[PDB]
């Protein structure tokens, strides 16, 4: 692979070139003859293959502190070989463990918001060893990140994965979400995503209300046990009801949403260990609830209830309608939650953030891998400067992987 | 070997086997993806890949290893030997030309691909010649606003010292001026090429939709002057069905996308000059050159008169006035009779085509970043549809731009 790569923004003509492709470590999907970049998703480690992880962790973490090469460094790599040659797996310390999480985010690609990456509080829950302490320690998340409104990015990371038949896991794949409910007659009550976990809650013992806007319990694993349930206090959930600068019939849609975006079902990889539970948080782009959550056919679905109360021509597609309403839903959205003073970025803010960002990343760490498919965001795409930005896409590690749905490969004690 | 592609909404699962028939590269590798990067012969180089398209083409037309396939492979075979390269048949050019149309990763109007009426003009000698050409191409792809597909072949490259080249990056485009002050009068995209033909003796009329001359480049020798005549230039007035005042704003469009500056490859052939037409995705004039902002740049202006709140981003105010920009040239074309196409319609029309592609050929090769729409890309199926891309052949590439290799 060649040492520079050049990438080119295509609206202001600036040139960066990136050099930290080259310590990319997992595979992408590509190949040279074909491209995955539009594709969503393209029994544990062994002395062997962790001896080499490690190390090349810890050197990244002493290089970082400038403290390469030091006696502290020698030590550190000495004590952490050791480990691995008597139980065949170590312990990061928590400097090392708070390091690892916000490099995860650094690189994480997929991700428009990591201008903040360096600002991200962790929460050491490693010595968690029931689900009900897990429970005291999402809890506590929530309350913290949410902190009134003024959100605060934040991660909880629950034990290491040992042998894979004790892992540590959250079933939820955000810690608040609304369940769905399928009808008999077909029909979806709330929340479609969430229809299948909705259903295992349910045979798990949840008693749902089956309403539109149902926050769905925590189920949780210690330990490789079987999950239980919890409900999360009503009063840590903070939620903004939507409604319309100009529209006032726009509350009577009876639409509101979560405060807390809470991805909880990624796996966290740090020198070659594994943190299969690992709850984080930031706080909400607009889009990705006025135009995904609420516009998507397969999500809440509500352009047409929209574009019917607008009175708007719906026969021909070339009105453009459905751009319109869209425009309109997610107006009231940012409006709601600056009103409410519940931290929200709108899409062109973030991309603009983003760009700085790069940039910087490019200028003090020879580049910013990036998946243009996701960092676009899913409206006015080409008013916003990242559709004309050319990005590398890499994997790095630490990083965030996708892990299968538990539910998939739990054993059933 | 097989790759599945999903689309996260129907859940439909197809099925690639097509990619396993491609040569070329992407220029990704197993560790870095160059997805959204804009641009990543000899007798003993040539015959193979005219075996390779003379194989694929009388494959196609289920006469694999007939006698007249035989005589051919024999036939390019003693002309690539005795003169360096050989010619297509008319049949072999049109296939040619559709399938580099079908195999367009980036083009989301390719359900249209084999209604494609092909003009041979590998007779070409001279500019004028090119021009004459040219001329009937607009006429006849323009055909009263009912728009018809077309491309136009010139003669292939032979040694790279007398190459057939349009100079202009589209037949019909509008000129850009740089004025005193620093800013932009017509079209920024255009500006450079637009002071090579007033370099060259064009008159600018200096307005902000000043028609371009055509800049013909024929056999190597230096380009030359043409003006297309004007009642072969179909255009449209912008206005908007709601907002009488969107009239006084004074923009217009022409009505025919006609790409001039690829280069078309068939069978280890380049043909350097081979424009093409098809008609608009209304995106294409209303949000990428109205609305970027390093082309017309309208929405503030248009914000204006909508009377929105432009203090802070939050408003979706470029949203707003995006919308309406793009409601405005659908009404126009449409009420005009002119021929064009919403991104609603045109992203139905691509998945429609994907279905097809799969079914009978074992795939599609698509480039999701240019296939998604830059307006509400996922309110259009495509977004949600994952896509392989690869590269299959004949195909059009880019080339440089020729005042960058031209001596005169
Ligand atoms: C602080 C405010 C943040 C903002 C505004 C933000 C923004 C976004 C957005 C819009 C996406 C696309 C999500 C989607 O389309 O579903 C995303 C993805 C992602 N974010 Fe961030 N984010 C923030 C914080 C964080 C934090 C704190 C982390 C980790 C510590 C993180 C890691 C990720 C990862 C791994 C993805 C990819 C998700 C996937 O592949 O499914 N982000 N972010
Ligand atoms: C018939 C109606 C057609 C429609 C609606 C259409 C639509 C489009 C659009 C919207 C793009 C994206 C271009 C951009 O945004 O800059 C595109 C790209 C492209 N189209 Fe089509 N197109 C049509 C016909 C054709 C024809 C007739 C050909 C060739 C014979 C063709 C070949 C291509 C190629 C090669 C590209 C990629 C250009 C590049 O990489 O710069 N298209 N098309
Ligand atoms: C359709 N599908 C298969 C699918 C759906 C959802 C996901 C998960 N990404 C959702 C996410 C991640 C990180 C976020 C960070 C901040 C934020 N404010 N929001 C965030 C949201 C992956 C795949
Ligand atoms: C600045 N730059 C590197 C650049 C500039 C122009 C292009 C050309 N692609 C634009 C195109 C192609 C084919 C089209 C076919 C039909 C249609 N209705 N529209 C079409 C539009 C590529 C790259
Ligand atoms: C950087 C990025 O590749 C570039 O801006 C692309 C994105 N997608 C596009 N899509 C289309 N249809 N046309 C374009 O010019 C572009 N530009
Ligand atoms: C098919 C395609 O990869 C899929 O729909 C992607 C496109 N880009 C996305 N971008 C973001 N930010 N989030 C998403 O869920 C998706 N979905
Ligand atoms: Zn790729």
């Amino acid at each position: 692979c060649p040492r520079f790569l050049k990438v080119k923004n295509w609206e202001t003509e600036v040139v960066l070139t990136d050099t930290l492709h080259l310590k990319s470590t997992l595979e992408t999907g590509c190949t040279e003859y074909i491209c995955m970049g539009s594709i969503m998703h393209p029994d544990v480690a062994t002395k062997d293959q962790l001896f080499p992880l490690a190390k090349e962790f810890i050197d990244q973490y002493y290089s970082s502190i400038k403290r390469f090469g030091s006696k502290a460094h020698m030590e550190r790599l000495e004590e952490v070989n050791k480990e691995i040659d008597t139980t065949s797996t170590y312990q990061l310390k928590d400097t090392e463990l708070i390091y690892g999480a916000k490099h995860a985010w650094r690189n994480a690609s997929r991700c428009v918001g990591r201008i903040q990456w360096s600002k991200l509080q962790v929460f050491d829950a490693r010595d968690c060893t029931t689900a009900h302490g897990m429970f005291n320690y999402i809890c506590n998340h929530v309350k913290y990140a949410t902190n009134k409104g003024n959100l605060r990015s934040a991660i909880t990371i629950f034990p290491q994965r040992t042998d894979g038949k004790h892992d540590f896991r959250v079933w939820n794949s955000q810690l608040i979400r609304y369940a769905g409910y399928k009808q008999p007659d077909g029909s979806t009550l709330g929340d479609p995503a969430n229809v299948q976990f909705t259903e295992i809650c349910i045979q798990q013992g949840w008693k749902p209300p089956r309403g539109r806007f149902d926050v769905l319990p925590l189920l949780l694993q210690a330990n490789g046990n079987d999950p239980e349930l919890f409900q999360i206090p009503p009063e840590l959930v903070l939620e903004v009801p939507i409604r319309h600068p100009k529209f006032e019939w726009f509350k009577d849609l009876g639409l509101k949403w979560y405060g807390l975006p809470a991805v909880s079902n990624m796996l966290l990889e740090i020198g070659g260990l594994e943190f299969s539970a690992c709850p984080f948080s930031g706080w909400y782009m607009g889009t990705e609830i006025g135009v995904r959550d609420y516009c998507d056919n397969s999500r809440y679905n509500i352009l047409e209830e929209v574009a019917k109360k607008m009175n708007l021509d719906m026969r021909k597609t070339s009105s453009l309608w459905k751009d319109q309403a869209l425009v309109e839903i997610n107006i009231a959205v940012l409006y709601s939650f600056q009103s409410d003073k519940v931290t929200i970025v709108d899409h062109h803010s973030a991309t603009e953030s983003f760009i700085k960002h790069m940039e910087n990343e490019y200028r003090c760490r020879g580049g910013c891998p990036a998946d243009w498919v996701w960092i676009v965001p899913p409206m006015s795409g080409s008013i916003t400067p990242v559709f004309h930005q050319e990005m590398l896409n890499y994997r790095l590690t630490p990083s965030f992987e996708y892990q299968p749905d538990p539910w998939n490969t739990h054993v059933w004690k």
